[PDB]
């Protein structure tokens, strides 16, 4: 048991791999917890262990309940936490952290079934601290990072070519400050599709200016819940929650994914030096990585054979992240 989670999405098929007579080759077994992968047919077969598989079927609603609502309770306490969106290009990264909006209906008091964990995480928290009596309040910054450097995508008035710099915190060593960076205040529960769709047009013009393209980058979306809970006869708390949704790079590229990896590995095993320092994103995240909260790492994979070499990279990305035992083939 632990604090760090590794958790496996399997997208279902597009149309490319269908007709291109692309075959499925992975085997996902929520019940075992395993991630199967034909390498050869029918001869072998590698198998993976997690803390959970999600298979073709998973709807967000799902990932949402399993993943992130225990972490969003620990956050709601006052605490740091971080999830990750790591794999191939194609695979669903930014559909698990974000989402899409269905274009029949309009859903407004009910959740778009594609939404993803960003909308239903702010949803979550301003229908919790509402219904309880909390005082409370909402920031969001939204960064990116590509080739090991910071583009604000929320600065309503930036210069594209402005990268954030960043300095080192005198009041907590293990934390950093970016200097200029926009943190949007939220004022209601669906303030953030607008906000989602002001970074996406920072994020395209950042592309064609400048071309960090969005596939090749990180994406740091933190929320901060700033919080006053009053109890009479109760107690007085005052707490500062803080998530981080990161959709990272494309797994197909180059170092500072690697380093990503020797962090968690290296707080799994409870080895001495974890290199946070050794990469810009792995400094972002080290006050939510170092005082000891939950991390989940949500690795997405394509089924098709068209991505074999992807998928078994993935995959071995993350059982070296939190190497888990196979449990004995029945
Ligand atoms: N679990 C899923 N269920 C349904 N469609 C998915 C899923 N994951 C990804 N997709 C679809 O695959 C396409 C690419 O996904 P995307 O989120 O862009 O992947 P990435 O962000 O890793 O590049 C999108 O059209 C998306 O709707
Ligand atoms: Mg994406």
């Amino acid at each position: 048991g632990k604090n760090i989670q590794v958790v496996v999405r399997c997208r279902p098929f597009n149309l490319a791999e269908r007709k291109a007579s692309a075959h499925s080759i992975v085997e996902c077994d929520p019940v075992r917890k395993e991630v199967s992968v034909r390498t050869g047919g029918l001869s072998s077969r590698k198998t993976y262990t997690f803390d959970m598989v999600f298979g073709a079927s998973t709807k967000q609603i799902d990932v949402f309940r399993s993943v992130v609502c225990p972490i969003l309770d620990e956050v709601i306490m006052g605490y740091n936490c971080t999830i990750f969106a790591y794999g191939q290009t194609g695979t669903g990264k930014t559909f698990t952290m974000e989402g899409e909006r269905s274009p029949n209906e309009e859903y407004t008091w009910e959740e778009d079934p594609l939404a993803g964990i960003i909308p239903r995480t702010l949803h979550q928290i301003f229908e919790k601290l509402t219904d309880n009596g909390t005082e409370f309040s909402v920031k969001v910054s939204l960064l990116e990072i590509y080739n090991e450097e910071l583009f604000d995508l929320l600065n309503p008035s930036s210069d594209v070519s402005e990268r954030l710099q960043m300095f080192d915190d005198p009041r907590n060593k293990r934390g950093v400050i970016i200097k200029g960076l926009e943190e949007i205040t939220v004022h209601n529960k669906d303030e953030v599709y607008q906000i989602l769709e002001k970074g996406a047009a920072k994020r395209t013009t950042a592309a064609t200016l400048m071309n960090a393209y969005s596939s090749r980058s990180h994406s740091v979306f933190s929320v901060t819940i700033h919080m006053k809970e009053t109890t009479i006869d109760g107690e007085e708390l005052v707490k500062i929650g803080k998530l981080n949704l990161v959709d990272l790079a494309g797994s197909e590229n180059n170092q500072s994914l690697l380093t990503l990896g020797r962090v968690i590995t290296a707080l799994v095993e409870r080895t001495p030096h974890v290199p946070y320092r050794e990469s810009k994103l792995t400094r972002i995240l080290q006050d939510s990585l170092g005082g000891r909260t939950r991390t989940s790492i949500i690795a997405t994979i394509s089924p098709a054979s068209l991505n074999l070499e992807e998928t078994l990279s993935t995959l071995e990305y993350a059982h070296r992240a939190k190497n888990i035992l196979n449990k004995p083939e029945v």
